[PDB]
């Protein structure tokens, strides 16, 4: 009962990108680039896909960072997200009618106005460390339990 996602982040030795979503689901906050994987798509092309169409980025090598399940109380379908990393990019970020990139420093990442499970992985990533989560959601501001580990195999 899961569907595949990718997510990915563009993270520097001082900076990381996330954009701001217009519209769908997750619209108003500040996340990295990603969506659903497609048929006949491997994960990893599904999220080199993404960040292309999101963020007018082109990614040369991406690196596996972690998988996290999210459950939203109530919807039979779990998202399982794979979630990837790159410092290894060309291009430069476009705005469109869908996403707004920006670029934050880390000691200034918008945590408060990011999906509120960024908060315990997003230190990770930071890090360079891998993980598996799970977070259990009721709508879509709140966390009613989870489980996040470090783990060396995403
Ligand atoms: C429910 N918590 C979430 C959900 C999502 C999310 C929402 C829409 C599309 C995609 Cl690909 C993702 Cl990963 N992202 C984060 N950081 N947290």
């Amino acid at each position: 009962a899961s569907r595949l996602y990718t997510l990915v982040l563009v993270l520097q030795p001082q900076r990381v990108l996330l954009g701001m979503k217009k519209r769908g689901f997750g619209a108003g906050r500040w996340n990295g680039f990603g969506g659903k994987v497609q048929e006949g798509e491997t994960i990893e092309d599904g999220a080199r896909r993404e960040l292309q169409e999101e963020s007018g980025l082109t990614v040369d090598a991406l690196h596996k960072v972690g998988q996290i399940v999210f459950e939203f109380v109530g919807e039979p379908e779990l998202m399982d997200v794979h979630v990837f990393c790159t410092d290894s990019i060309q291009g430069t970020p476009v705005e469109s009618d869908e996403m707004r990139p920006c670029w934050f420093q880390l000691d200034q990442i918008p945590f408060k106005d990011m999906w509120p499970d960024d908060s315990y992985w997003f230190p990770l990533l930071l890090q360079k460390k891998k993980f598996h989560g799970y977070f259990k959601f009721q709508g879509q501001d709140t966390i009613l339990d989870y489980t996040l580990r470090e783990v060396d195999t995403v």
